[PDB]
């Protein structure tokens, strides 16, 4: 049903949404402890966080996964 | 619990490329920014557990399928 599709889309990638919030801090923590340059680490994270964000599944990916699960029958 | 395993298999497969690409993206980003091939490998391989610990795992797929109604609590 459509209700079941909405619910699947709401929770399927929840683990990624949780983690995405902490990626900038974690990247900064890793960088600073290794490269020890706060200024350069701030630049690294700002310039390259977008690459990780692009790996986080989006709502369209949730739809397609939930279709694979058989719950989203709609195309979108 | 075949439906549970089906659900987890699907989620784990949907996540796999992002899971495997996360450390590679950091490695590629490091090479493009800090340049040093030697120190970039060390950085990624042993010095960013804070970031790699954030990558979802099978246990998270299980809990997701629990939320969906097809898996029991682990
Ligand atoms: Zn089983």
């Amino acid at each position: 049903s459509d209700t079941e599709c909405h619910f699947c889309k709401s929770v399927i990638n929840q683990a990624w949404n949780t983690s995405e919030q902490a990626m900038p801090q974690a990247m900064h923590q890793a960088c600073l402890r290794f490269w020890l340059d706060r200024q350069k680490c701030e630049q690294f994270v700002e310039q390259h966080m977008p690459q990780l964000l692009a790996l986080v599944p989006r709502s369209q990916d949730a739809h397609i996964t939930c279709q694979a699960l058989g719950v989203c029958e709609a195309p979108a």
